């Protein structure tokens, strides 16, 4: 009910000046991102650093500052305390949840919930504990379904939701309403009413009731009915943070959420008995899976569940703790390849296993990266998890890559082609870039003890949540 300091916190200088001096590089990156947004963007979502202007993402309706409340956490860890106060007189005067259009129930809980989550267990500034809560209640009719499964889509302000048009069979995507867990628990703890966490523990009730075909999830779940849509399977978009909040449910329960453990090793062994394989050349990779065909595809979005495996070891029985740890470390490698395999040293959104090379794109509008984190976040669970410095090592070849190609004078772009010499700026600057991939590199070159994970559960969007006991 009451704030305590945060445990974890304290910001030592690492002893190695190499690592100090690259740490301090990741900090003037995001400097240079946040200035930028600041310069050409404030209190609008994203910044687009080459048109210098405002981007307006319809994911996030009418809300402003997506940018803001995704930085606040990273901009504290940092030590970027002009920027946080900035940043938070901001949201006192200017955030609001009381508009019309329609928003993703998803993307507004983990990051705007999360991101005002944190800053509040971070900071203690009471402001963000108000808003996360203000938000929270507002997405309540979002549940309002017979079987509980919450609708993707919500006008804030009439309480009426639906799903995506083009969303397969009028379903709600797994992914979507299989992120939301973690956040809702935590409004339940500091709101003092149960109903956040009663609508999410609804969601696995419906869940634990369904036959879950050869053990996997279908990524397409029918509100109306509670029933699996297309038998689509996915450890990678539309799939993955489901499989995520079950292991982190059990650990942000102190380990006390039995059914979140017992549904996440049950499926990590349908997952690695039905969709892992190795490549003719020795590469762990995660495929798809749609009603019994493998495609032999893996995702950017994938490679999280390097860091997932691997997070998940010490609680696993043995001799499979260090069955998750090798598993985790060979998904690492596979997405390093990815990565390393490309022109720009940043990796494709989707890459398969076919000949003539592993671990590329051959689909012309699969060879984008949006500055995503995932491959980082990866790299990060493995240093902390082993602290083998090729995990350092291949996270500053990241580093030096997004600097060499990714960054603008405006700000930090994406690009449409990793496989080409010749620039190709999409011309947004991601929050998630701020929030995570920025964050992670950040982390990745600080002591264990800063947000030890010992203490600290990541959200989706890298916002740090307390161990709740
Ligand atoms: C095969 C196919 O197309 N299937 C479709 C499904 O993929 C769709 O399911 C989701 O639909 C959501 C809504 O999609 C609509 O809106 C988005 C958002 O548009 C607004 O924002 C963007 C960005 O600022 C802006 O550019 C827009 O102008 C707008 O303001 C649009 O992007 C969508 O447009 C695509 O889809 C249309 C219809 O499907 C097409 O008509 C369009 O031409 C367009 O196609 C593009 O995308 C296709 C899908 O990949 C692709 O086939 C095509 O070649 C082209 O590239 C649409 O209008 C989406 O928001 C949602 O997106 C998630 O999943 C995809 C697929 O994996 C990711 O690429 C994407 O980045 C999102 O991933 C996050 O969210 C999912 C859960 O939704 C998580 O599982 C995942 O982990 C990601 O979450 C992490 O993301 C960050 C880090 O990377 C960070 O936030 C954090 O770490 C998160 O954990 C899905 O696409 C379905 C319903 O629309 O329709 C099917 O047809
Ligand atoms: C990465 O690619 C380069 C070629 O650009 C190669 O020299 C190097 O060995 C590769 N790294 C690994 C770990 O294979
Ligand atoms: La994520």
């Amino acid at each position: 009910v009451d704030f305590l300091p945060p445990v974890g916190v304290e910001n030592r200088e690492p002893a190695d000046a190499t690592i100090r001096e690259k740490r301090a590089k990741i900090k003037e990156m995001m400097t240079h991102a946040w200035n930028n947004y600041k310069r050409y963007a404030w209190g609008l979502n994203e910044l687009k650093p080459i048109s210098k202007e405002g981007h307006s993402s319809s994911l996030f309706g009418n809300i402003k500052g997506a940018t803001i409340v995704d930085a606040l956490d990273t901009l504290f860890i940092m030590g970027m305390k002009t920027e946080f106060q900035e940043a938070k007189s901001w949201i006192k005067k200017y955030l609001d949840f009381n508009v019309n259009a329609e928003v993703s129930v998803f993307e507004v809980n983990i990051r705007f919930v999360g991101g005002l989550l944190s800053a509040y267990y971070l900071s203690g500034e009471e402001i963000f504990r108000k808003k996360a809560v203000e938000l929270g209640v507002k997405l309540l009719p979002a549940f309002h379904t017979p079987s509980g499964i919450p609708w993707a889509l919500l006008n804030m302000k009439s309480g009426i939701g639906r799903n995506w048009p083009w969303a397969s069979g009028g379903s709600s995507i797994l992914a979507e309403f299989g992120t939301l867990h973690l956040e809702f628990m935590h409004l339940s703890h500091l709101s003092g009413d149960p109903v956040f966490a009663e609508k999410v523990m609804k969601i696995r009730t419906v869940l634990n009731k369904l036959d879950k075909p050869e053990g996997l999830y279908p990524n397409y779940l029918n509100p109306s009915s509670g029933q699996w849509g297309q038998h689509h399977v996915s450890v990678g978009g539309l799939g993955d943070s489901f499989y995520e909040y079950l292991l982190k449910a059990w650990l942000m329960s102190d380990k006390t959420d039995l059914e979140a453990k017992k549904m996440y090793f049950d499926a990590v062994q349908a997952i690695e008995t039905h969709l892992i394989r190795k490549s003719s050349g020795g590469l762990t990779y995660i495929a798809e899976w749609k009603g019994g065909l493998l495609e032999h595809k893996m995702g950017h979005l994938t490679c999280f569940a390097g860091g997932m495996f691997a997070l998940g070891a010490d609680g696993a029985p043995e001799a499979r703790a260090q069955h998750y740890l090798e598993l985790g470390a060979e998904i690492a490698r596979t997405c390093h390849e990815s990565y390393n395999r490309t022109y720009v040293k940043l990796g494709p959104e989707a890459f398969r296993f076919d000949g003539g090379v592993e671990a590329i794109a051959t689909r012309q509008n699969e060879k984008y990266y949006i500055l995503r984190p995932e491959v980082i976040e990866t790299y990060m669970y493995m240093w902390r998890l082993t602290h083998d410095p090729k995990y350092r090592t291949w996270a500053w070849e990241a580093v030096e890559a997004l600097e060499s190609h990714c960054r603008v004078n405006g700000g930090y772009s994406g690009l449409r082609d990793v496989y080409i010499a010749r620039e190709s700026y999409d011309d947004v600057q991601q929050s998630f870039f701020l929030a995570e991939t920025l964050k992670y590199l950040y982390l990745i070159f600080s002591d264990d003890d800063l947000l030890p994970l010992e203490h600290w559960i990541f959200n989706t969007e890298a916002h740090p949540f307390p161990i709740l006991r």
